[PDB]
């Protein structure tokens, strides 16, 4: 390796707010017990959620959660696919969040893994160095 800074995040939690720091500490541990790299990001009076949306997908995140206040009541969050055809899932519980994710991801990493090794046979560094 090198260093290691995170790489992309099978399915990022986008958490605005701050009072969700322990649910969403959950909906992104949720999607880790299924075995796919999740983590945290705190827009505490900075940004946007766009902002990270466009981090998001040019992080490689296919998958991204939405929470909010709002979200910690109904207790549901937003998962907004990145890869592949266009779809977002509005209001969607964590059970199934959890199904829509641990399925797709199943195929999303078929799709993924593809083959040994792309064709290419180079790196001469690659993407995300700093």
């Amino acid at each position: 390796g090198s260093s290691g800074s995170s790489g992309p995040v099978d399915c990022s939690v986008i958490v605005v707010n701050k009072q969700t720091k322990d649910y969403a500490e959950s909906v992104g541990r949720k999607v880790r017990d299924l075995g796919m790299v999740v983590d945290l990001i705190f827009l505490n009076t900075e940004v946007s959620l766009s902002q990270a949306l466009e981090d998001v997908s040019r992080g490689g995140s296919p998958f991204a959660i939405v929470i909010t206040q709002q979200h910690q009541i109904h207790r549901s969050c937003t998962v907004n696919i990145m890869f592949g055809t266009p779809q977002e899932h509005r209001n969607m519980p964590q059970a199934d969040a959890m199904v829509l994710v641990a399925r797709n991801y199943e195929r999303y990493k078929n799709e993924c893994r593809e083959k040994e090794r792309e064709e290419i046979a180079r790196q001469a560094s690659g993407p995300s160095s700093g």
